[PDB]
């Protein structure tokens, strides 16, 4: 089947790249970041 998480708690904004929610802006604001751009990784495997 492709059944999903059932989120629980509504939230006033929301995520348009990925469709979060968030309860204050603010946490959304920082979450964008992710879709935006961010160099975290750097050293190859071995
Ligand atoms: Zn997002």
């Amino acid at each position: 089947g492709s059944s999903g998480s059932s989120g629980s708690g509504e939230k006033p904004y929301k995520c348009v790249e990925c469709g979060k929610g968030y309860k204050r802006r603010l946490d959304l604001d920082f979450h964008q970041r992710v879709h935006t751009g961010e160099k975290l990784s750097g050293p190859s495997s071995g």
